[PDB]
RNA sequence: GAGGACCUAGAUCACCCCUC
Protein backbone atom coordinates (compact mmCIF):
# COMPACT_ATOMS: atom_id res chain seq x y z
CA UNK A 1 0.00 0.00 0.00
CA UNK A 2 1.55 3.37 -1.25
CA UNK A 3 -0.48 6.81 -0.77
CA UNK A 4 -0.57 7.65 -4.88
CA UNK A 5 -1.19 5.26 -7.35
CA UNK A 6 -1.84 4.43 -11.32
CA UNK A 7 -3.49 2.45 -13.33
CA UNK A 8 -3.63 2.72 -17.12
CA UNK A 9 -7.21 2.13 -18.31
CA UNK A 10 -7.69 1.78 -22.17
CA UNK A 11 -9.74 4.52 -23.99
CA UNK A 12 -12.79 2.97 -25.09
CA UNK A 13 -13.26 1.52 -21.44
CA UNK A 14 -12.05 4.75 -18.98
CA UNK A 15 -15.46 6.43 -19.68
CA UNK A 16 -17.36 3.23 -17.58
CA UNK A 17 -15.34 4.31 -14.35
CA UNK A 18 -16.36 8.21 -15.22
CA UNK A 19 -20.11 7.52 -15.80
CA UNK A 20 -22.68 10.02 -16.90
CA UNK A 21 -21.28 13.26 -16.08
CA UNK A 22 -18.61 11.65 -13.79
CA UNK A 23 -21.10 10.71 -11.66
CA UNK A 24 -19.24 7.10 -10.81
CA UNK A 25 -15.77 8.23 -10.10
CA UNK A 26 -17.35 10.66 -8.04
CA UNK A 27 -18.99 7.67 -6.13
CA UNK A 28 -15.93 5.82 -5.82
CA UNK A 29 -14.33 8.85 -4.23
CA UNK A 30 -17.33 9.44 -1.37
CA UNK A 31 -17.17 5.35 -1.43
CA UNK A 32 -13.36 5.28 -0.89
CA UNK A 33 -11.99 8.29 0.62
CA UNK A 34 -9.73 8.63 -1.98
CA UNK A 35 -9.01 11.34 -4.77
CA UNK A 36 -9.11 9.72 -8.53
CA UNK A 37 -7.98 11.92 -11.02
CA UNK A 38 -7.75 11.26 -14.90
CA UNK A 39 -5.04 12.08 -17.31
CA UNK A 40 -6.90 15.20 -19.48
CA UNK A 41 -8.58 13.26 -23.30
CA UNK A 42 -6.23 12.41 -25.11
CA UNK A 43 -3.60 12.36 -22.78
CA UNK A 44 -2.28 8.74 -22.71
CA UNK A 45 0.70 6.65 -21.66
CA UNK A 46 3.23 6.94 -24.78
CA UNK A 47 2.46 4.52 -27.38
CA UNK A 48 -0.09 3.53 -26.20
CA UNK A 49 -4.58 4.64 -26.08
CA UNK A 50 -4.81 4.10 -22.32
CA UNK A 51 -5.36 7.01 -20.27
CA UNK A 52 -3.73 7.65 -16.37
CA UNK A 53 -5.41 7.36 -13.42
CA UNK A 54 -4.15 8.47 -10.62
CA UNK A 55 -5.45 7.76 -7.06
CA UNK A 56 -4.24 9.35 -3.90
CA UNK A 57 -4.71 9.45 0.31
CA UNK A 58 -4.18 7.13 2.90
CA UNK A 59 -2.91 3.77 2.33
CA UNK A 60 -6.28 2.15 2.83
CA UNK A 61 -8.40 4.43 0.64
CA UNK A 62 -5.94 4.42 -2.23
CA UNK A 63 -5.85 0.38 -2.08
CA UNK A 64 -9.91 0.53 -1.95
CA UNK A 65 -10.09 2.69 -5.19
CA UNK A 66 -7.69 1.35 -7.00
CA UNK A 67 -9.57 -2.31 -6.33
CA UNK A 68 -13.07 -1.50 -7.34
CA UNK A 69 -11.99 0.40 -10.62
CA UNK A 70 -9.71 -2.53 -11.39
CA UNK A 71 -12.47 -4.54 -10.86
CA UNK A 72 -15.07 -2.57 -12.39
CA UNK A 73 -13.03 -2.28 -15.48
CA UNK A 74 -12.50 -6.11 -15.49
CA UNK A 75 -16.20 -6.73 -14.83
CA UNK A 76 -16.91 -4.49 -18.01
CA UNK A 77 -14.42 -6.36 -20.13
CA UNK A 78 -16.61 -9.44 -19.58
CA UNK A 79 -20.00 -8.01 -20.63
CA UNK A 80 -17.97 -6.51 -23.63
CA UNK A 81 -16.63 -10.14 -24.60
CA UNK A 82 -19.78 -12.00 -23.44
CA UNK A 83 -22.69 -9.52 -25.10
CA UNK A 84 -23.11 -7.64 -28.84
CA UNK A 85 -22.51 -3.84 -28.41
CA UNK A 86 -25.39 -1.64 -29.17
CA UNK A 87 -25.14 0.71 -32.17
C1' G B 1 -23.23 25.19 -9.65
C1' A B 2 -23.93 26.72 -14.76
C1' G B 3 -21.73 27.92 -19.44
C1' G B 4 -16.84 26.85 -22.15
C1' A B 5 -12.23 24.78 -23.41
C1' C B 6 -9.76 20.26 -24.20
C1' C B 7 -10.62 15.02 -27.04
C1' U B 8 -14.97 12.41 -29.67
C1' A B 9 -15.84 5.72 -35.27
C1' G B 10 -18.41 3.37 -31.22
C1' A B 11 -18.17 2.53 -25.02
C1' U B 12 -20.30 7.62 -20.11
C1' C B 13 -15.31 12.63 -19.17
C1' A B 14 -15.43 14.06 -13.53
C1' C B 15 -11.17 16.64 -11.65
C1' C B 16 -7.75 20.83 -13.47
C1' C B 17 -8.15 25.38 -16.52
C1' C B 18 -11.25 29.85 -18.52
C1' U B 19 -16.04 32.82 -17.95
C1' C B 20 -20.27 34.22 -14.46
Amino acid sequence: MKELVEIAVPENLVGAILGKGGKTLVEYQELTGARIQISKKGEFLPGTRNRRVTITGSPAATQAAQYLISQRVTYEQGVRASNPQKV
